[PDB]
């Protein structure tokens, strides 16, 4: 809280975390003892801002007894009435939306310019799912003979959310949002790389005058991860991260019966027609490929051109992401940070790499890179590439990267590409940039993902269901959709009459 | 077909099966070569009906390949178009409801006088979910700047149904019809005990003009209901059986990230206050207790009783139970058939036995069987039992018998039962007899199961949604809730004017 | 109905109505005494097809207690049941289809052609409500300090509906199909000029299986609809006509607080850019403009046509129109029959006369005509006029012919027509021809009208709502919105604890 | 405003209003010139707080102009961001509570303790409707054949509303709420004996941020509020008062067919059964008689008790009616302030006095007051009187007095009341004190009536609607289903490939 009040003044290197990083029973707890530790990073220069301590099943099962405790009192409340402190939650978060936003940027690596966004994105998901608490309700249906029935919209219990690190502060809100205007309790568990504005998210719920326990927040990986879908008193879980664990985490969740959502990852596909408007299809591609290091989830990073503009599209499009602006991602000139760690960097770069021994052909970027700066020459930076030369059974075609590498492919014919594209495991989004009303309508119901931009792309509003189709995992984030995720109808019938037995 | 036109003379004892059961492309696939087997039964006279030869791979593969095709087709029509299909093949049902019936009684053992109602509720579903595509819709929201969003629902592909043998027809029905209205394509495995009524179903649905291979069937067990799990091309899983299996099946379908939804089973607890109205009480206990040889999920077979009134109740309930018709499933006065099989029997009876070496008190019933009619003489028949003195931690309190066993509890206070009431890992159903206003609502809002009957029970109308909670599954089949389950939304988020880009 | 059977060998100019045309109590009225009566013409031929003789207040009162019987009985049945009965009302007209659409054509004038589509649309309104019902529901809501609410969805009472000739059995269906669907009782009027199919729909439904006096019928005209607005016991008011009309009805319905909703007429507007396909467009506006001899309510009889294509367009166009077969209407290569009344006919020319008058150009048809067929001479026939060189000010270009007239006017540029467009108190339809994404829902979101049409025009499906803007109308038709214009909300509050009292 | 801020020191008889109170274009219009005008009274004193001068055509049509220019912008934002501005709009009156609460009632009459209820329904139905407005949408069906349609929810245009005097700031705020939540602009018209807290929420809104003019005021009367129902730019006419004039306002809308809501008076009954519970039975009938002086439309007035407890609970309701205290309305103990006027008053008076003309048996109060002290001594204050001997025939029990007076009735079973209670033309609201589960719900579902309270009365939250039955009016105010009377859908349907032309 000081540490965000602290950053007007915070600059790049400078920073250095000193708080405890878990949070229950409405306090950061001290976690005594050596307990083994894991270094979080600045991505922008290499330092260490501090360690973090994981939870074993002792703390996660306070963690879920502290949320259990407050739920009881939060769930007895009405929508109207948790709607009226989840708006001062929010009023919060908008009130301190810079500070939270730079200190975002020093765990994360993406750009302030960007940071800023994802928390007005924050506070607008609590303000909307607010307004949508006093909405919660179920039906009443007449019944034949006089009996009629009626549902109610009851919350789950003990929601578990297990985030990712792309989008901090953003995805804890995500996940606590509607889960909260359901009336349930949350306990979740922030990527361990990035722990620190997670719980930020939880005392400010605190503070505006949610029940002691309710957000809950455990630090830790794999093992803390896995005590929450065991725990047999967590009803949900809402996981978000790879296709891999995604699998795991639905197998141990199953172990007790628990109700799961996955937002997978995927190698969505961006669709450029001869009659687009170039400079438009320009940003697509780019705004597709590039935002937060390039390691977004919904990226369009498998894009198809159709031939007739391949030159003239691959041309501005290569000046364009050269142009781009790699340094201190505290500075709004900049338009690229570090990646989030080392090792990803390298499996970054190990991509581009084997891209090229496969006969990929590299028109800019893919090398690691080294500020004029003096402080950030230890950060994680490395330069956007757009490879050249694919092919659909390319390794880079076919596999997430989850850094800057944008590959373009040519196509011909309309039929061509979409068997082309959905040819895959993967289906969380898709793009299309074309003019004819019926191409695109057409194109966009054909495509096998769950969400189609057309004319534009990597907007996401919370008007609207966010989520994926196949392997990219299921269930809704944001738009009305969601609060089905986070309750459940119970069904009563009364019958106004007598008993028709048949004994 | 000519089997169920033959069941107007058709009787007990006098039936056999002769046709193929495995169904797929649209006909009966004569499963050809020595192919282990196994033995159905007529529950009423322990006769062999006939052999089924269970699907392996290969066969399981080529059911889902045909569904594959048809869907493409299916899926093309509008809601208003697979509408007409639909109202048709209820009407078909409506007009050989009774032969249909008739053959549902002979191999599942319940009595006609249920079998009926069985169908109806059948045909009813269909011809709801029918009226009901026309309906299926998404959402169009204004955005901010002249950009638009809209949603479309889209089916989710090919459906498997893994199906439980108390009640064939009429759960096969209940998972094809909403599966069809939204547009999907259906492979389901119809319990080994119970194979034959489900292909007419399927039979039927061609017969009313679905395309080619929409609705298959593929007799087998475990080793066949896992290759649906596996299968690659089946996009959702609907399973219906025992906890112990839905714990099984939601593990398998993690491997691909299948969406799945599970009506398991239940111990659900009937509720009787002492300003209750006896004779309707009495009703329900009984009604809650001994429908289909009391092998209902639903049955409140955990009845509380409030003490004042547990003797006059307990009297006139067991007078009841003792005055129920064991015999001739096919007669109109009989009023409970023979068991599903031997070894359920025995589980049953099993299941009493220890009940009094825990201290159990069988006021009636509780034992082996033996119809006067010669023909009945190897039916799987036991007499409707009755437990007292039972206590909240003894074996037949805490498992599902599956069988006519009532047991019976005195109770005083209301906070007392609810504590008791939903002691439980399950959470399918629950009922209430009193006669307050306030209390009706109150306990049945503090009840934990999905179904919350009040002065009646048993009732499940198509009108409304239906499944459990906890351990007694997710997902809802009934009601409009369920299309949500068969159906999913693309985010369609369409640019009016340029992009806006950070590069 | 024997003279529904009769129709096979029927041919125009043999046929002559016999029956009674009023219906009430179940049964057709004989209507003694001289009474005044009026001639329903043939208009194919000009002869007389039978009198009518109109309703007073004693008669409409009999109707309307009739409804009022059969309503205390229909409206106790759930939806589910009500369902039933109307899928078999549907499946009745859908056996007598071709019968019943080619008496439809005797009496209306249009070709059969048309009126088979006609009815298939009347028979899918009520399959489609008929399918809805079961849906009919309302809320469940909790509230502060554990009360909790919940609406009820309940009929109106006895809904009166006031019909048009354009569409005579279509439009009747669409009016009882909603309310019966929700629960109500119908007494309608239909036109004078075409009381004969009316009656035909009543009695298919009693024999469907509605209580009796569900669905009753009064012929007249102005003073019997009066009746209908002012008697106290018709609970909604569903009119169908002209907009001075509307404005009486509205202002009679005051008197008794009466729930309303009018589908007045229009103007509605066509918009052609010039980078549209021809073809379509051509169509489009051809479509627009002489379905059932241009006496449609939704016809863009306001063609805009950008500049630059102006010439080719209004080149096809009049060809296509010259091309139009003129003749008997019960011949399936007949494009367009005589229209309803000598009236009609007189009232149609005299607009075309004035056009000229004005300034307009004529480029075809506009004049009376005579069919080689002698049986025709007396028809009420005149050839489809195209008008060029109009002028936003002009008579014809401001007021709605009902008449197979198009008016053609030029546009340059797309601010231009929208304010040009919008230009009118009316405002039930529009369309566009257009390519551009961008252009086509713009253009859409800022006419307004009711409904807009992209690149096609006059489909009315029965899955969306229908409805004007402005004058033309309120209320909607078809679509689930409808069900709320007959049905209302009942608030339920129900108190759980003790109340709070100021005293 | 400033007026706002010295309330804090404000007191009976000491304030007095300078401010001018039309209100457009963003400002307080000076209104020079003579202009015939009308004293607003103070109600517990007598006193003349102001004149009042009314807007003529010229006036009203500049309110018009202004709301139709800042339309034009608001209609433009998303719900998103019309949400913003009226959460803040919220904020604010949250912040001026009290003072507000305080200024309402020395206008008005009603206490203070009422008042600040008063307010804080009127901030929370704005922040209702504002957490709503991101929730306003339509539909996206799929249809044969390829094509597709969809539904824009639009705003109407500029919404009048004519406001009624028992609750100035409340009533106002519920007009517009859902009027601008769903892009409207608005222009209402407070009853010119409350003029002056109107205003002052139109100046909130515009302090909140809404687009200058959006929200306007003009005071008058019949003539005024005449004018906005004739003015062509008012898309819809939002009326609350007595039924003779809602029957005149809705015949001048219908010269225009202009959307009209009625929100109409009412004689509802108040049933009470010998099983309930006597003191809340108590309160119910008490609170559904006396609160803002018992000029409350949804006042239970008609209470109806079951003659076994006719007797004891007469005793007890005479006795607590007599110890309400009444005197100055800004005194938190006062449970009763004055009237809005002297002619109320008397008539008020005049109905008790025919009551006993007509044998009506008055048990306490009916008659003038004279409080003791000394500024309230030309206050219009009378003593809450309860009328006993009641005939349903008696003018007191079938019209709407509106006054502090309760007519109690004997009944013996339930088929008789619910006949009587519901022989009435009106159908506003009813309630049941009972405690049988069946009986409750029962005569629930048989009053007649648009809103039925359950062992409680006069709750009034926003999550649910409200509205009339009969003649008590249409339409609905508060709830989910309001939106619809702000909103209405335009068919768009798209073509995605060639038109079937019949030419």
């Amino acid at each position: 809280a000081q540490l965000v009040d602290s950053m007007p003044s915070a600059s790049t290197g400078s920073v250095v975390v000193t708080d405890d990083l878990n949070y229950w029973g409405g306090r950061r707890i001290k976690s005594k003892d050596g307990a083994t530790t894991e270094p979080v990073f600045e991505p922008a220069t290499g330092r260490v801002l501090c360690q973090m301590v994981p939870c074993g099943a002792e703390e996660v099962d306070q963690a879920v007894q502290s949320a259990q405790a407050a739920y009881l009192k939060w769930s007895k409340m009405a929508g109207i009435e948790r709607s009226r402190v989840m708006l001062e939650a929010a009023r919060i978060i908008r009130e301190r939306r810079d500070n939270i936003a730079k200190l975002e940027v020093i765990n994360n690596g993406k750009t302030i310019t960007e940071a800023e966004y994802d928390i007005d994105a924050a506070w607008q998901c609590i303000e909307y799912y607010a307004g949508l608490a006093p909405t919660l309700s179920g039906q009443h249906i007449q019944l034949p003979g006089g009996a009629f029935a009626y549902t109610r919209r009851e919350p789950l219990g003990v929601c578990a959310g297990i985030l990712a690190w792309n989008y901090p502060f953003m995805i804890a809100a995500w996940k606590c949002a509607p889960a909260l205007a359901c009336g349930n309790a949350v306990v979740f568990k922030p990527s361990p790389m990035t722990p620190v504005t997670g719980v930020i998210l939880a005392e400010i719920f605190h503070e505006a005058g949610v029940p002691v326990g309710l957000v809950n927040v455990v630090q830790g990986g794999a093992e803390t991860g896995s005590l929450l879908c065991h725990h047999p008193n967590v009803a949900k879980v809402s996981f978000t991260g790879s296709v891999p664990t995604g699998k795991k985490v639905m197998e141990m969740s199953a172990k007790t019966v628990k109700h799961v959502t996955l937002e997978l990852g995927g190698k969505s596909p961006l669709l450029i027609f001869k009659d687009c408007e170039l400079e438009n299809a320009v940003r697509g591609a780019l705004m597709a490929n590039f935002l937060t290091q390039g390691q977004v989830c919904t990226n369009g990073t498998r894009v198809f051109v159709q031939r007739e503009i391949m030159p003239q599209f691959l041309e501005e499009v290569v000046k364009r992401t050269k142009a781009i602006v790699v340094g201190d991602p505290l500075l709004t000139e900049t338009r690229m940070g570090g990646l989030i760690s080392k090792p990803q960097l390298d499996k970054v770069l190990g991509f581009v790499a084997q891209a090229k021994k496969e006969g990929a052909r590299v028109l800019c970027g893919g090398e690691p890179l080294t500020p004029s700066d003096p402080k950030l020459k230890n950060g994680y930076f490395m330069s956007p590439c757009v490879l050249d030369n694919c092919r659909d059974d390319m390794t880079c075609v076919k596999e997430e990267i989850f850094g800057p590498v944008m590959s373009v492919l040519p196509f011909d014919t309309e039929e061509e590409v979409l068997q082309r594209a959905n040819n895959t495991t993967f289906g969380l989004a898709s793009g299309v940039f074309t003019r004819d009303i019926s191409r695109a309508h057409r194109v966009a119901a054909n495509l096998e993902a769950g969400t189609c931009y057309i004319n534009t792309y990597s907007i996401s509003p919370v008007e609207v269901p966010f989520g994926g189709y196949k392997m990219s995992g299921f269930g809704r984030e944001n738009g009305q959709a969601t609060v089905d995720y986070y309750s459940q109808l119970k069904t009563v019938i009364v019958e106004m009459g007598d008993v028709d037995s048949l004994f």
